[PDB]
């Protein structure tokens, strides 16, 4: 399937643990889709301060589309100091491993895959 329906668990930035997926814009790209396919794929929702808690490169979720059985269709974007590998709509969050961190709500995605 092009399209995988997931809920992906929404993190507070300081419980979380392991605060990216790697060192290179293919590293964390790979690493994500490894993730949210594993269903091991947290989401922290981006405010003021977020950002510099996790490690970049960051991998974001971002709405690709105008949301078939209450899934926002989403797509990856990484960024690495200011540039960003991909163009997508807004942002739903930044992508982080779930490493068994409780989460305050569930964000209901389909993610062309």
């Amino acid at each position: 399937k092009t399209h995988v329906q997931l809920s992906l668990p929404v993190l507070q930035v300081r419980d979380v643990l392991v605060r990216g997926f790697g060192d290179s814009v293919e590293e964390v790209l790979s690493e994500a889709r490894q993730h949210l396919k594993d269903g091991t794929c947290g989401l922290v929702e981006v405010e003021k301060g977020v950002l510099p808690q996790l490690e970049q490169p960051y991998v974001f979720i971002k709405r690709s589309d105008a949301a078939p059985h209450g899934h926002v269709m989403v797509e990856l974007v990484a960024e690495l100091e200011g540039i960003q590998y991909g163009r997508s709509g807004e942002t739903l969050g930044v992508l982080v491993p779930h490493v068994g961190e409780i989460p305050v709500a569930y964000r209901k995605v389909l993610l062309r895959k």
